[PDB]
């Protein structure tokens, strides 16, 4: 995995602990352009500080809250001007209110479940609609999701159901754009101590847990997160589309 | 496997004698159930009077619920509650996308689509289970109808199949959330069906064959077979089973 | 819930009154059907003599057959056959593996007891379904019992799990090839239950108390609960599903 | 960088074999190789492929899966030979042609024990032994098919074998993880080999992956052998008890 000459958009850095600022640091230290994307203040201000301790010798920061489809639309459309076509996108984004991620699911409100729906899995549709325009020859999308998503897990509720439609959202999305050479996949990362995930009830027992009972009988870091991200945004994996790697010490293998 | 006699079932997403829901209810009506019909268009009730007369239930319960509205349901099984008592179990097939988003480039689905199918085809069932809980108060059980595009991505299926994940993770977080209150939640996989539903999708006809020419069963199931597995569901037969989705399928979803 | 009155079963793995199998005999000949059961050891066949005086079987019908010997399973049918003519259907529930290779280290596992948990507990399924295609001319219904884990890895379960892997992938293709000839083919993914086999797997007691804790339904699942499920299975009402893999576990697969 | 790695490739029969996909990737990125064979065929193909790659010493082994003594006993020489190794490339299957078309149902006893001996519990006695040669750990890679997921006409019992294969991966990796050993699986789609020859209808599945996978086109051993050096290489810290399919995306179609 040489990615000189490469360029990646990653979105959703908040701070150094974010998973897409392990991705950061592994393309960064294989040589790639970088391309980042914020929605809060406080995200780019933290991203100016992170971008010192990578070599990148541009700050290319463009706030895009996926929310918005003219801030998807008008920001990818100036990530062109500014630096041409692209290589990939690494997907970072999620969310749900607070007051869905504990207690009962049953109680969830249409809204709360709207809400995650739209920022955790239709913003990947439009990312991936907005990049294609700049993946002329091809290139490669990845999204982060969670083993919620395939089983349901204590408290993660309407994210569970978000990360659902998420990972179905890349099986149709490989389906559509694999005719233009756009392989489009995920990672289930195993739990990482995040500022998301201190939204989420119960997180400290299921860290302890995989500790005790995944194969490897450890947790696995961002870095381990960017790491796979590399191979499925290189040439390395061409071949591969449409899958969801997990990145969790096995925890996904065993019952 | 003796006998529906005493119980009571909601079967919500009836249209007209083609839909699977119309299945569902001869097989329930034919075992002795008590049935209480869910409908959003006046037409469909109209339908629902005249199909009634084929059914031996000797009282139309119908009730107007549009899953739209919390309202329509959080009123509609209150109602129902007051009307027949607490019922025994929840046969859901309801979903909705725009025709415009079922054939076009999957990639190229409006946010409005999007969420509307999300709301329609998966949310529904959330709020229906939570409000239908209240008229289960000794348990029951909710049956949801999917297809394997929620498992697999399927040529044409496109938004649909991205709602009908969220309902599958649905199903199963209703589950574990529900069990404790012994309310199973389960998932019907029909194979495909020709019903009006089935008039939005594109290429329907090519999938239709190809079940007859591939799947185990060399042929394509009908709606009284989806009804016979919601009636096991939906039965004491199936205790013990929960969050599962049964592939009513010919077995199409095991092959490759 | 009608009636398999006039149906004939084969029931394949009764050792005693806490078998799998004998859940399934409660329920099926509670419902009506003639049964027949096949045997490895002798212990087995008085077993089954005396729990005989508690089902409404007016015929003992008993046939030792070790699945091991292709001879015994192709002569058993047959004769079968003679004695009761053409069955609907076959519950296999057998399965068996070393306790040397239940415990410690699937690494460690030994050729000859991964081919031996191969032989009993999968091939054995492929070769009853050969003979018994021979007696259901009209077609019928073939249930096989796993686990879950067959799917994930299981600690302790060790060699058995990946004979299991192989039965459900056994289920699939034989769904696949008996398909055309309506012969429906599927397996059912049992809870953890209190049975003599359960004493050969380490661990088993800390299995039976996760489930209560942790399942959906927080309680365990029972033999004859299996045995309504291998009802639906072998009967009518499950027209439409081959290949298919029922959970009866509490919800447990539904979860992480 | 796979410098000062080593890696053990068992299963190259000609340069057509998936694993000499693997093996060009390998060497390509500076890993030392050492080959197994059964044929004495494959051997004289392994002498004259070597000359393809950048390895300077052939380090080559006899050893047929059947046989306990031979596993054991090859890879305790090939520790005696190049010390500790970091991971294993299994590509081995067998089943008789007889029971690779018409019907599953008709399987023989011995046919299906045979598939289930060589093409699944293979990978447990060589990860049993591999181990010793792995003391800080390391990664195993063994190759399945979609067969072994979901019912694929006249793969028959190689789909069940390959459905235990796919279980043992999933054991092996709980019981070796805290060892420090990764196992894992790669799905290649159809790739034209030796083996592919005793398939039924593989002529036929080949062109339905280029009208219907997601990329419109068939995957090739240089594809299956990049997979293979993330897997087996630290890029893939954090993953095992996985199966990647390298397959053009067919696996998450219907
Ligand atoms: N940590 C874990 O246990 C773990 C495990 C599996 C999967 N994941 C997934 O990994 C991804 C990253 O989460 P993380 O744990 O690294 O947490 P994180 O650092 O908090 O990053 C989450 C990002 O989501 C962004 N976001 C939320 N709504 C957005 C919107 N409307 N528009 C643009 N960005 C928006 C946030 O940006 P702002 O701060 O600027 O609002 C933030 O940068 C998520 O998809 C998460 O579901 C995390
Ligand atoms: N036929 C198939 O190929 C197929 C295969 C697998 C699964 N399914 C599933 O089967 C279920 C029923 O579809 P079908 O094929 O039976 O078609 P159908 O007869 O057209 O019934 C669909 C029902 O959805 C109801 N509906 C849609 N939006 C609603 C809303 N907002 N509020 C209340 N009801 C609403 C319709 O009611 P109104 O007419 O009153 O609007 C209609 O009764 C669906 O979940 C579908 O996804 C169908
Ligand atoms: N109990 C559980 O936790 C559990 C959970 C999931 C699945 N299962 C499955 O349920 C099935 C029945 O097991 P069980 O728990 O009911 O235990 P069980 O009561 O011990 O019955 C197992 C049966 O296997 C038979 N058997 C073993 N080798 C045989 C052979 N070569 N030929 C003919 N019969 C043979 C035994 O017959 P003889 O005694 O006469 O030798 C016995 O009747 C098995 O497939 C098992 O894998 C059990
Ligand atoms: N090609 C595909 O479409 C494809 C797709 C998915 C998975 N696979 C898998 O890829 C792997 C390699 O197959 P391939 O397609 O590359 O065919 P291949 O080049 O013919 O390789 C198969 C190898 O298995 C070896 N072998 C068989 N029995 C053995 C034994 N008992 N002891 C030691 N070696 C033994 C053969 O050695 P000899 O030459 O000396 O017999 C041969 O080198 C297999 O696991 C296969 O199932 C292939
Ligand atoms: C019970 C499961 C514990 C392991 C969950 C691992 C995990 C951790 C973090 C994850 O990412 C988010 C992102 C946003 C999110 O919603 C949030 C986060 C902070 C505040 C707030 O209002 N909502 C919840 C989780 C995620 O998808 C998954
Ligand atoms: C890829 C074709 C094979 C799969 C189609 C089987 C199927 C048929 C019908 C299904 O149900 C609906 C229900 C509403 C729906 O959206 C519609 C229906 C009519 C008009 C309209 O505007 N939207 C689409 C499908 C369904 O979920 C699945
Ligand atoms: C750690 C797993 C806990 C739950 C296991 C439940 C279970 C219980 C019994 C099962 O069936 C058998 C049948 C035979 C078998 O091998 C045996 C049994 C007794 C003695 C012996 O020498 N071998 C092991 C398990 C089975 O497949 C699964
Ligand atoms: C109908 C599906 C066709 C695509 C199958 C892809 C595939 C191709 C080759 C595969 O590898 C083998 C290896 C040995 C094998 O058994 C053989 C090979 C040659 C001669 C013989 O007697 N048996 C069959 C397939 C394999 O596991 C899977």
């Amino acid at each position: 995995v040489n990615l000189e000459n490469k360029t990646y958009v990653i979105m959703g850095i908040a701070n150094k602990r974010s998973i897409a600022f392990g991705v950061a640091k592994v393309l960064d230290q294989l040589g790639a352009k970088l391309v980042f994307t914020y929605r809060k203040e406080r995200s780019r201000k933290e991203l100016e500080k992170l971008l010192e301790q990578l070599n990148q010798p541009e700050a290319h920061l463009y706030q895009i809250d996926v929310q918005s489809d003219e801030e998807v639309i008008n920001g990818f459309e100036q990530i062109g001007k500014d630096v041409g076509n692209i290589d990939g996108v690494y997907h970072s984004i999620a969310f749900a209110n607070m007051e869905d991620l504990r207690g009962r699911f049953s109680e969830t409100s249409r809204e709360g479940f709207l809400l995650a729906q739209d920022i955790s899995s239709y913003s990947l549709t439009i990312v991936a609609h907005e990049a294609k325009k700049l993946m002329p020859e091809g290139g490669s999308i990845v999204a982060t999701t969670y083993l919620g998503g395939e089983f349901a897990v204590q408290n993660y509720n309407v994210m569970g159901v978000a990360k659902a439609s998420l990972e179905a959202n890349v099986k149709y999305l490989a389906l559509d754009l694999g005719p233009d050479n756009i392989r489009v996949n995920a990672i289930s990362a195993g739990p990482i101590r995040t500022l998301s995930a201190k939204g989420v009830g119960g997180f400290n027992t299921i860290l302890k847990e995989i500790e005790e009972r995944a194969p490897l009988k450890r947790n696995v870091d961002q870095v381990e997160v960017g790491k796979t991200a590399a191979y499925l945004l290189s040439d390395l994996s061409s071949g591969v589309t449409g899958e969801n790697i997990h990145v969790d010490s096995g925890f996904h293998a065993i019952k």
